Order: structure tokens, then C-alpha cells, then sequence
């Protein structure tokens, strides 16, 4: 058990870091979705508004 | 050792979900800032060109 407080601490410790951090790689993926279609719709939104 | 571990690995992830959530709130927020601008932009090009 002296031998495990490290071997699977640490193990357990980097899964969650690895995940902790891919969590927020999947967000900045989907922000990255959010900030393009954020134009993306608002400039045919102004193509319609001055053709009105 | 063990159990210290798991507690502060297991709430590493809780605490990254939050800022996942701080991203796509964040992202919502400023898409929403390009829009209401490029709205009213439009409108003061609608309006410069009915003056026209």
C-alpha cells in the first residue's frame, strides 16, 4: 500500500487532469461553433434588413 | 494518501464542467453583443440609403 499511495494516486490524479482539461477542449470546440455562427447568421440578418 | 487523492483529483472535473460553462455563457453572451450591433449598423445603413 506504501507503494500504491503513489503508483495509483498519481494515476488518478493525471486521468482526472487529462479529463479536466479536455472538458474545456470540447468547450472551446463549441464556442468556436458559437462565435462563427454568430456571424455568420447576423451578416444575412443585415443583408435582409437593407434590402427592406 | 490514497483518499486524498481521489478527493482532489474526482473535484479537479467538477470544477473544469463549471468553466465549460463559463465558455459557452461567455460565447452566447458577446454572439449576442454581434448581433444587437449588426442590427442596428443595418439599420443606419437602411436609413442612410431611404435618406439617399
Amino acid at each position: 500500500d506504501l507503494d500504491l499511495a503513489k503508483a495509483s494516486a498519481t494515476d488518478q490524479l493525471k486521468k482526472a487532469k487529462a479529463e479536466a482539461q479536455v472538458i474545456i477542449e470540447q468547450a472551446n470546440k463549441r464556442r468556436s461553433q458559437i462565435l462563427d455562427e454568430a456571424k455568420a447568421e447576423a451578416e444575412q440578418e443585415r443583408t435582409k434588413i437593407v434590402a427592406q
